[PDB]
């Protein structure tokens, strides 16, 4: 008797042609588990900003004083709406761009470039209530609010030749008052400007005085801008009022660039190739469905709940008419493989598997499952991008495209599972119909072929004769009836 | 005798291996029909701008006075080149952005915020020939052209604390003259400015006086800008010349955001989940090819003329398993109660049918679809970006086409073979019952060596043949 | 006597993979991955590239004196720049909306330089302005295409100039603003101090103020020149007005276009060939749906894939000395001797041995495999893309959107094409298997009684089978007067 395997499994797969088909074995290829943790990424921690905006951190909001601050990070953790941004109300030009620039960094060191001391001739102690330090009027630790000394504001000049050996991120500001009287109180002079130069940059701001609602009590604003100073290049500042000067610069070496992850949680010291806001993924499968906003090298994100490839055969405690066919059902007793024999022997009967054809099948199904997994390229993407109020169009271009790929990968992967499942079942069917044939063509005359996949022997068949058939050696002196 | 179905069908499908193969049955999965109509979208009408640009509508070009104007729309209809834009020649900063913002809205109400009356101290009646109303010099209904009263233009001040309860779209302008003499005629003062403040916004414009060609007769221009005032926030205006002030604001609640559809036609009161400039699509198929510029939840747009899945079997009036068009040479037009039968096996016709039903569903149902706008807006200095969009839409067009074309072809070859296997299997089931008792003819017939009356014949269709026969 | 059904075999050591096996030697194959260029840069659809040598588009247009002798054609299809052209803005500066201008100029139907505000006519201002940095044979010179307006005597009267665009095509006009480092350099050149540079057309309205500021020296100058551009519509007028610091255009550029393409970063030079699809390593003259030459193509190209080989199997498994159990199955091995097709017979009898091929079923199979290989190739849409885009320093986010997307498509096409080859390979092998198991059956059902079926795909005849009887089996005509022996 020739037959196939069967077992306690209630696992269901779909094919193109049927659904809810119970199968002896399966392998889900949809990665759906995270570890609830935020982790290092390829051996390097994230910059952890707690509830500080990258603006507060850099500018040095006094409320950011005690942040981790590492010399090298791989992504950046912000909260969605950090609260601690520009304590003195304002704005920051090309902000989203700076954030992408800082998102990943090889080395990042703060360095004093235009020391506060040296601004003799101007007042340096300027501060506002809104940036309070223990109930005391303070200011952005990293900047210098240049105001009038006595009743005089001589041209302000300062420069810095970038010798540090790395490119440097320098940030500066312009103060916009609400009053041509606040303008005099601080700067005396009225028609002022704030000029800034390097080998590549040339900007000249004029203060824009204008009535404005109060934000943190102030109606005035401070407008910050930035630039990268190349190695061996010089930044030149010159103002006759309203300059907010940098005290420090930031050595910045990089790297490859990444992206910002919007989360509440905190670094937990683990390791992952692929980080998501719900947790890291340590996986090898080509698809996942944890969360869309990953950072690292991830499987393709898909809108699926399950992608269950069938590996084993139909479970029956096809296209070649054998499994669930002329061989009506499977054998739970044969457990040493997928296909096998049973024989009726007067010395006793039992369950022997064709290991030769179980090896073939198994090596094939292994290869199928590998094909599907290994041909899938994966590279380091950031996925979550930053956009301003005047970039909705662009933000949505990004969205239309991420949505575009979501649909491709879902349809393709869903169908891939279904087409390949119907193939597996049939492969198992063909393997059994072929075994049945191999056997049949050895016997012929000498057996009544029962039609349920059994052969009744017309002669005596002792164990040696039975192994002769599993051997592929049946031959063949018979005799009878 | 075992055999398969046949019929009058001349419908052709392709497979990977053959082409132009006549099949008993087929199901095109390419949606290629619209209804020539523009319709509501998910129960909500489009904003219908006629031939008004969003700039004219908002600014209130007098030529836009009588527009539909609904409190909630789902997309926006403009003509390609609306003609009625900035009747007083100029420009509008961040325009494309404003249009995307207005493309879809949950609630949109105009509201008077800085009433014309209250600008005592300045002249308010300013108008130009170019914005004529019945041959009469007029202006943007929604704005206030502040000029000098007598020979004096005192600082202009105005504010508005946004109490409406929704976020508000406020628009303002700056006038650039062509003459330091036009500049005096209207404003007296020469070194003027136009300052604007909110919690988040802070802008100060200076008028740029400069000789310029005439557009609508004027060489001067008006440069408009906008902002969204948050709830409970205040906008502050202050000018010493050249301000074009808003009279109204726009309450604007939204929503989800959509896009603008460039058409000539008009809303016809129907319903659709998916609108295209040629008409709406009421379809369930995963692919269409009506038009690239859809809005809504649509099938994937493909560069195909037909995607015809084969559902029935090869039509052979008079495969991979050697039965259909094989040892059983041709099909039977006589057997019409199913696909396979004797001389129909409803049991195996049901199996087959349920499978082919599932095939056709698999292909249709696994296709995700979501609300996309497709048609985007770009300025003259955004060609690079516009073309990024195009390279990508092109990118997806190629994927979906290649994939869907191949998908049809791979799955067709499978269907034919599936039918072939179904028949070779029927043939076998029967054969293994008879054996001895019949000469197997080889054309799929069995000649009985004994007598086979109707009960004996049902015994074979039953699966019950058994089996007292000793005849030769 | 005895007949025999079998399949083809040969000297081939070509391996394909399927979903189920790998490294499977096959009689025949067809790689569908285009991996060869011709090391050359070519015309594109019958039109040359603009060849900038080592000039930036800024230097070329502005007319850096170091760009004087460039090819300059009236119509190009893409643009060749070197990566870092060296000859850019010889007088240090910047150029607004530069990346956009480059995309605009990347492909052009007609492009003619035309003198619009002739140098002569700026009576009242000095015109000979030059700088050491733009030297011509050791002589202080300037951008050939611009006019450095400075003071005459000690007076700089308002500068005015206009041009009504009559040329008949849209015109690319470029202008500049000079930013000095000194309210003393500002006086030396322009006398006046609170100056401006105003520019107007039907659509454009810009007013620049010079920004004076201490700055590092670049090419020795601390001052800078900031250029901007616009397109003047037909019949429209550009108005210039300045009280100092204008760098005026002498020429305009008639520009008709077209369709727009992109810029190719290369070192080599145009070699006069032809290609529908150009890559920085060379042109591709191919018809296959995928290639892997280089990502930065321009023209109509196959989909770029991360593959080394995409080898479709066309012929059958090679077995010198499947899913239907025939090939590499009950018919244990293949025949190198049968060379007139894929499947055939061996018929042995007292008139000779000798292989026949079943040409009927070899034609079927071959027409099918031909169609397979065409399906895969022909259903692949292809259109004109540029692929290589231009982005400024403040556009890194955008540049990377482009990258994430090109990367997005790279993964789709690779996974899909890799898998496509594998799924279809397993289908071909099986298809050949089925063709043979079917031949074996067709034959078997004719014979029956009259032969011992050997089980290795041979039939030993129980009667005499002369050549006519053998052709009767290949014919499909075996019939059938035999009652030996028995």
């Amino acid at each position: 008797c020739i037959g196939y395997h069967a077992n306690n499994s209630t696992e269901k797969v779909d094919t193109i042609l049927e659904r809810n088909v119970t199968v002896t074995h399966a392998k889900d290829i949809l990665e759906k588990t995270h570890n609830g943790k935020l982790c290092k990424l390829n051996g390097i921690p994230p910059l952890e900003l707690g509830d500080c905006s990258i603006a507060g951190w850099l500018l040095g909001n006094p409320e950011c004083d005690r942040l981790l601050s590492v010399p090298e990070w791989s992504y950046i953790m912000e909260k969605e709406n950090p609260r601690d941004g520009l304590c003195y109300p304002g704005s920051f030009n090309d902000y989203e761009e700076l954030k992408h620039l800082l998102s990943s960094v090889k080395h990042f060191e703060k360095v004093k470039i235009l020391p506060k001391d040296r601004w003799t001739q101007h007042t340096t102690t300027g501060g506002s209530r809104a940036c309070a330090v223990s109930g005391n009027p303070s200011f952005f630790r990293n900047m210098v609010w240049l105001t009038k000394k006595g009743s005089n504001y001589p041209v302000a000049k300062g420069s810095y030749n970038n010798t540090s050996g790395e490119q440097m991120l320098i940030i500066w500001g312009v103060h916009h008052p609400i009053d041509e009287k606040e303008q005099r109180t601080l700067y005396q002079n009225v028609g002022t400007y704030v000029s800034v130069g390097t080998s590549t940059l040339n900007k000249r701001s004029t203060p824009e005085i204008a009535t404005r609602p109060k934000v943190n009590g102030l109606g005035s604003r401070m407008e910050f801008s930035w630039t990268l100073l190349d190695m061996w290049d010089t930044i030149n500042f010159e103002s006759t009022g309203n300059l907010i000067a940098p005290e420090y610069g930031f050595k910045i070496s990089k790297r490859g660039s990444s992206g910002i992850m919007k989360t509440e949680g905190t670094l937990e010291n683990c390791e992952t190739k692929c980080q998501t806001p719900l947790g890291a993924i340590n996986t090898t499968l080509p698809f996942h469905n944890v969360h869309p906003l990953t950072i690292g090298e991830c499987p393709k994100y898909v809108k699926s709940e399950k992608l269950v490839l069938a590996t084993g055969l139909r479970n029956v405690p096809g296209l070649f008419g054998a499994i669930a066919g002329f061989i009506e059902g499977g054998w739970q007793g044969m457990v040493d493989g997928w296909y096998g024999y049973h024989h009726s022997n007067d010395q006793g009967s039992g369950y022997a598997a064709d290991k030769e054809s179980t090896q073939k099948a198994f090596d094939g199904i292994t290869n199928k499952v590998n094909s599907v997994i290994e041909k899938m390229n994966t590279q380091f993407e950031a996925v979550g991008k930053e956009f301003s109020n005047l970039e909705r169009r662009l933000e949505n271009l990004n969205k239309k495209m991420e949505d575009g790929f979501l649909d491709v990968w879902t349809y393709n992967a869903e169908l891939l599972v279904l087409m390949e499942n119907e193939r597996t079942l049939d492969f198992h069917d063909s393997n059994v119909k072929n075994l049945y044939d191999k056997v049949r063509m050895q016997l012929r005359d000498n057996v009544k072929e029962l039609g349920n996949g059994c052969f009744e022997f017309y002669h005596k068949c002792d164990d040696e004769c039975m192994n002769s058939v599993k051997n592929g050696t049946y031959d063949y002196p018979k005799y009878e009836e």
